[PDB]
């Protein structure tokens, strides 16, 4: 969101926002520290969202995203 004073997200709803509007995902877990699991989602507008890291429909589109970003192979962020 605005001035994230915190690395995770808040709370995953129901079923988010579809996931072929994102652009690129964080991938949040307790592995990394923080209470609530999540996949964030930041969509074309810029703005992330909480998705659930468990649900198979998340899985489907973290696997796209993750093709897509791997063709940029030098990460600084």
């Amino acid at each position: 969101g605005t001035n994230d004073a915190e690395d995770c997200c808040l709370s995953v709803t129901q079923k988010p926002i579809p996931g072929y509007i994102v652009r690129n995902f964080h991938y949040l877990l307790i592995k990394d520290g923080c209470r609530v699991p999540a996949v964030v989602f930041t969509t074309l507008r810029g703005r992330q969202l909480c998705a659930p890291p468990d649900q198979p429909w998340v899985e489907r589109i973290i696997q796209r995203l993750q093709r897509t970003s791997a063709k940029m192979k030098r990460r600084s962020s």
